[PDB]
């Protein structure tokens, strides 16, 4: 029964899930005036281009929507990881207020929302397995900013009202992931959790530097969706983000001068 409400949310989660106030605990605050250019970073390799989407559901704490990650279709290597990454889901965190949302922060500004591109290292086989090792995920963070429309958004937008509530899901296929992404492919890195229990740390953190633009009317339509289930009391699915967590023992390192 965990959540985002008042008797629920983030200072709560410790108590079923003591990693909460683990060593490696995501999202965290990226000081670009600490953040140190790493010159053996490469280059990220994005490989959607045989992407499979499938369905998007919605899990009661977000939606995601789903892949074929039964085969190499959707990869992300280079940057900082060893071996090959497989595309899984995307979902979004987002505030009731354009000056809220996101989970990492620049300089403690926070963004309206922040998309998470889930992917898990092939070498482990399958997802459950992969979230049970340091590096068994990577996710690529994107921060959204309101103000022009990302055309590339507008279909997962427009099936949103298909998955008002609470284990609803609907089919999504032939969606493209790479209508979500910002020019720059520039980003941070570090290692972190999962942002949600069971806060598994897991993830290699791939968070962009260059936001993409989404409309005001974009973000409207993501605040109309229900945490709630269908006959059940309506509580509007908004400030689904996790704060900053403290750093402790890591490096965030940069991909750029
Ligand atoms: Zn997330």
């Amino acid at each position: 029964h965990w959540g985002y409400g008042k008797h629920n949310g983030p200072e709560h989660w410790h108590k079923d899930f003591p990693i909460a106030k683990g060593e490696r605990q995501s999202p965290v605050d990226i000081d670009t005036h600490t953040a140190k250019y790493d010159p053996s970073l490469k280059p990220l390799s994005v490989s959607y281009d045989q992407a499979t989407s499938l369905r998007i559901l919605n899990n009661g704490h977000a939606f995601n929507v789903e892949f074929d990650d039964s085969q190499d279709k959707a990869v992300l290597k280079g940057g900082p990881l060893d071996g090959t990454y497989r595309l899984i889901q995307f979902h979004f965190h987002w505030g009731s207020l354009d000056g809220q949302g996101s989970e990492h922060t620049v300089d403690k500004k926070k963004y309206a929302a922040e998309l998470h591109l889930v992917h898990w290292n092939t070498k482990y086989g399958d997802f459950g397995k992969a979230v049970q090792q340091p590096d068994g995920l990577a996710v690529l963070g994107i921060f959204l900013k309101v103000g022009s429309a990302k055309p590339g958004l507008q279909k997962v937008v427009d099936v949103l009202d298909s998955i008002k509530t609470k284990g609803k899901s609907a089919d999504f296929t032939n969606f493209d992931p790479r209508g979500l992404l910002p020019e720059s492919l520039d980003y941070w890195t570090y290692p972190g959790s999962l942002t949600t229990p069971p806060l598994l740390e897991c993830v290699t953190w791939i968070v962009l530097k260059e936001p993409i633009s989404v409309s005001s009317e974009q973000v409207l339509k993501f605040r109309k969706l229900n945490f709630n289930g269908e006959g059940e009391p309506e509580e509007l699915m908004v400030d689904n983000w996790r704060p900053a967590q403290p750093l402790k023992n890591r490096q965030i390192k940069a991909s750029f001068k």
